[PDB]
């Protein structure tokens, strides 16, 4: 748009004594002129500006960017065999990597984190665009850093409510997606053991699936809805075992802390992705691909070490918003998931909870806590 | 005494003979007995029941007075009065201010006052017996805790089949054992023992009655749940017995001690094996009952146990969407007494 043209002006106006600044500036407003042109030469200014560390530099350079990313300004490598040359230099890596290296730790001024907060929001979760693979784990990891390494309460406060929105919306993609699946399976059809070897058991091999690069999706054949759907559900994955990784670490007697900080995020963001998509967990339909073999496995069965490890570590906590979570997060493993889970809910029925209950000196909170847990599923089914 | 002798042949030999030594007092009694009438049998068995409460007969002729006495009921056509007065000169034998009998004798006595709980027809009758009953076992257990308060003086995978198979102390043959009386260390040991066995061989008897597989005012029913109170009763008021690591019996093959909780283990579990997932409330309360216990006091000697017994009978239920709120609710209450212990 304009905004692009207010952008450069500023930046312009703005460079002072850095001369090169000035001329990429000025270079591509006046490319612009025959109304737009090649991607880098508006994106030169744009990234060099990010690197001043100053306002307004930085923060209309990062605004700039993060709207161009949404606008499908920039886009990714392709694998194409059909490409003639003519196609523009792939940029969305290196966008969405010029705003997070903006972040350098607590001591970035505290507009420039809030700037960066936003701007990866534009850039992942818009209504034109979808960016799957290493741009997306990067935007939603920087903002993670924010909330956990600023000094600003203001800012841990928007990154927090930020990061929610962003995991919120890749689980609310792969529920979508998984509808749509079920609905062509209904079409198709009309027309016609110890707590310590938990630590040791995983099924589902996920080496490298971390890797790979930057997809982007805009908004007709099974192998494409198959695929596209590997994309979304894998995202999701890597979300999820990211924040059970998060939750395993172990403390000694600390709450504005950042190790306690990360414990409780981390939990909370499991929690609440279980309880607001648990159909996305439970789902029969829902398949990621193994990586040793490329055979498919159900969602349960490749997320359940991570869960499993997350409450090991964290049930019996005696901190008890550590361990209210983890009581919540029981519950729904106990009530959606008793076959899948049958024997893991055993260990942690009578290695935590029954423990705990009959141990003299533990917390009689706790205790009723879990009591009412039961009673809870008493008068369920 | 005189007097009952005076209310056919053997009778006045008896009173001839008075001018005692015990045979010719027992032979007129014993026969009469066998007659089965008012007030024949009533008046003698009241009279052979007084003689062992006093040590008339003694240290086998109890056990041939308790036979006789026992051998009086034969079933509910018995006249009421007759049921009665067993249960009462059943009592005066087991309970009595100077002889303590042991063995087959009581063991006799307990079965059969049991037996006319369950087969007679009158309220009266059976509920007298269920008193006297209780009393009986509770008084064995009591005097064991008197015997064993005396000796710290003078000293001073596994799943819910396999719980069947799982005997570790071999009571193969032990047997009724042989009628004794009570009114050094080997003399003090033979008698501790003595309390002992007769101790072991009630509540082996009552798990056993209580492992039966099968309306509610039915035979069977009533038998399970008298067992299944009677046993809780036992755990529940003489719990230091069980739990007293001093309290040893005597295993049948060598003679070498175990603890009693470790003897009793084998009876305990399969009574709650058998009963504890029953879709009957009331046995489903009592084996509660029974299996907090067992949770509260003998969670270190039990432990393997009460983990079958949570994972197969109790998380079993309360993962089940169609099985009973009730039952569920009872479990969950028994853990709340885990919480608020």
């Amino acid at each position: 748009l304009k905004f692009v043209v207010s952008s450069l002006d500023i930046i312009a106006a703005q460079a002072g004594r850095n001369k090169q600044l000035a001329e990429l500036a000025e270079k591509a407003l006046a490319a612009i002129k025959e109304n737009l042109p090649d991607p880098e030469v508006v994106f030169a200014p744009l990234q060099l500006a990010t690197k001043s560390g100053t306002i307004p530099l930085t923060t209309t350079a990062l605004d700039c960017i993060g709207k161009l990313i949404s606008y499908s300004y920039f886009s990714a490598p392709s694998s194409s065999a059909t490409q003639d040359g003519t196609e523009q230099t792939p940029l969305i890596e290196r966008a969405i990597d010029t705003i997070c290296d903006c972040f350098q730790g607590e001591t970035t001024l505290v507009e420039i984190q809030l700037q960066i907060v936003k701007s990866l929001l534009a850039a992942v979760l818009n209504d034109k665009i979808i960016v799957h693979g290493a741009g997306l784990l990067k935007a939603v990891r920087q903002v993670y850093n924010i909330f956990l390494l600023s000094r600003s309460t203001a800012n841990q406060q928007v990154a927090q409510g930020t990061l929610t929105q962003m995991v919120g919306t890749v689980f609310e993609r792969v529920k979508t997606r998984l509808h749509m699946k079920e609905a062509r399976a209904n079409l198709g059809r009309l027309k016609a053991l110890t707590l310590k070897d938990l630590e040791h058991r995983k099924s589902f091999d996920d080496s490298h699936m971390g890797d790979g690069p930057t997809m982007v999706s805009q908004v007709e054949t099974p192998e494409s809805l198959d695929a596209e759907d590997e994309a979304y559900i894998r995202d999701a994955y890597l979300v999820f075992r990211s924040f059970c990784n998060l939750s395993t670490k172990i403390l000694p007697p600390d709450l504005r802390g950042q190790p306690m900080r990360s414990k409780l995020i981390s939990l909370h963001l499991i929690h609440t992705l279980l309880n607001n998509h648990i159909t996305v967990f439970t789902s029969p339909l829902c398949t990621i691909r193994n990586t040793k073999n490329n055979e498919p496995t159900n969602f349960l069965q490749a997320i359940k070490y991570y869960l499993c490890l997350s409450i090991t570590r964290n049930g019996a906590s005696s901190v008890d918003r550590v361990f209210d979570i983890c009581c919540e997060i029981f519950w729904l493993m106990l009530k959606y998931m008793r076959s899948s889970f049958k024997n893991e809910i055993e260990v942690f029925l009578n290695e935590i909870y029954l423990a705990l209950l009959a141990r003299r000196n533990a917390p009689l909170s706790q205790k009723l806590t879990f009591v009412g847990i039961l009673k809870r599923l008493c008068e369920d089914p």
